[PDB]
């Protein structure tokens, strides 16, 4: 029944819905590649922007569960770049106070970040450091909630520093592999593999362009990873079945540590919807030029929804239409 | 259906499209390899390829049209049209690579400068306009890319439209080239090959971050092989310039070395007191290109490729047929 939903909202991408034990409904629409008329299909990989902050949190928790790290550990312990009194837990919940290279509360001009800095030289997480490391802290570590991208870069640098491998290597091995996600990865624009959608930006002048020069050339600890809808489904499944972390650490990651506003809380790298004294969903989302993404696990029905799109907006409206079906 | 070009391309492992036309005959055309490796989209006859410096010829035709039109002289100082100063440099010096101006080249290149913000010829000036002249204009031949950027800027200044608009309208359209264009990487149309760079470790990457985002007057235009054939035909038939100006373009104004001479934006092979071919060529990351016209036989060869080398050997192999 997803097809009608996507058709009505004119969504180019792939949506998925799974109810408990049943096999998923999966539906693709629009083009992965407009020029070449390659339709979006079920196995098409999509960039997910901030959706993959969750994978960063999962990775960080695995290091804690493995006893190589703790949530109280100071950032000074593992990184040179000083951020006084900042702790892992501050970063995980967006309460660290660190300066951001892209404060989404005041700026939405992602592309303009790369006007002077070539985005194709953002290949390692350390390449982001100069973009914010010298800026003043915004507030005392722990003071308030403030969505922060640099904060998840810093976490990525911790994963690397603790593990000794690259962030991408860690996640593809300890998260994608350990959860059966064989069609997912941190792909780079200049080495895009088959069955990968291009991200389309629609412009004030009526024309389109792809997002090749609008995002960091490769995804990282704060966003930009690629998955298929069903690999995202598999990711929720593995998480909720304690296949990625043990029960204690899984539950710690899913704990509403911060209350943001109204029904919205944040855990470790995940959003939480809690209304009338019960959690209705855990969810992630992401928005980039040419990209939008919404995905959720509904504890009540053990439902899973995944909306991937290779356009700038729409996944939310399609997500609402689907969770209604529940 | 197979022809002998397929065999040549296969022998040299050339990914692209090649073309041969003998006088008035129907051309032979052949494609091999992938326009897009990951998607396994095959190169076909109507695939467009970047041709790097191959399009310096389009720049020279454009300039000649303006001169033929009476809006400009080959002896016109650059200072009559451009503000960036290059003292004593004439249009003619630029067209023959004898102007002595500084060059931007010469990517350590786009390591500092985002290649995606080179969308207008104007965006190149900062890369060379402040550097010192190399030698007195007219003094010496030295192949210069910035030189053709300046010529593009002259075309814009004289015509009042963008270089790309001018060429598409007065060159491509006037030649019947309906499938050619100055495409940008972030807006590539259908039937366009990606440029592949083959690394030592056996892998590949596309050239999306290795060239200026859009082609211009020193190189980077896209054509099909048959469009390029059509370009040579319209040129030689005096459809882009009258006979006087076609012949000025094709004149060996400079002896470079041995049998190699240069006219206006075109290479000239002259041996034993006779010219055997007018030709152009281009090499960029993930691009190579060779095309010639053979006056002695009215022969045309076009070799477009979406890989870094090999177009020369296919070309040499096809011309050994004339």
């Amino acid at each position: 029944h997803l097809h009608t939903i996507m058709e009505d909202w004119k969504l180019s991408g792939t949506a998925l819905m799974k109810k408990g034990e049943d096999i998923p409904f999966i539906a693709s629409l629009g083009f992965a590649n407009r020029a070449e008329r390659i339709p979006n299909e079920h196995h098409t990989r999509f960039g997910i922007a901030s959706g993959c902050k969750l994978f960063t949190a999962i990775a960080i928790c695995q290091l804690v569960e493995a006893g190589k790290l703790s949530f109280d550990t100071p950032l000074s312990d593992w990184l040179d770049a000083p951020f006084p009194n900042v702790t892992i837990h501050h970063l995980l919940t967006h309460t660290s106070g660190v300066p951001d290279y892209f404060d989404e509360e005041i700026t939405d001009d992602f592309e303009d970040l790369w006007k002077d800095v070539p985005m194709y030289h953002l290949r390692r997480l350390k390449d982001f450091l100069p973009l914010f490391q010298h800026a003043p802290m915004k507030f005392p570590p722990g003071h308030r909630f403030h969505y922060n991208n640099a904060g998840f870069i810093l976490l990525g640098l911790v994963v690397e520093s603790v593990s000794g491998v690259t962030f991408q290597e860690y996640v593809e091995a300890n998260v994608f592999q350990r959860a059966g996600m064989h069609e997912s990865g941190y792909f780079a624009f200049d080495t895009l593999p088959a069955k990968t959608a291009l991200g389309y930006i629609d412009l004030e002048d009526g024309s389109w362009k792809t997002n090749l020069y609008s995002l960091p050339v490769i995804g990282g600890s704060d966003g930009g990873a690629y998955v298929t809808a069903e690999d995202m489904m598999k990711l929720w499944l593995a998480l909720m079945r304690h296949e990625l972390l043990n029960e204690t650490y899984t539950q710690k990651l899913l704990t509403p540590h911060v209350h943001c506003e109204d029904d919205d809380y944040y855990g470790y790298g995940v959003w939480i919807k809690q209304q009338d004294g019960a959690i209705s969903k855990y969810h992630v989302m992401g928005y980039d030029p040419g990209v939008c993404f919404h995905s959720a696990f509904y504890p009540t029905s053990n439902g899973i929804v995944v909306v991937c799109a290779n356009q700038s907006s729409g996944a939310y409206d399609v997500m609402a239409a689907i969770e209604a079906l529940f």
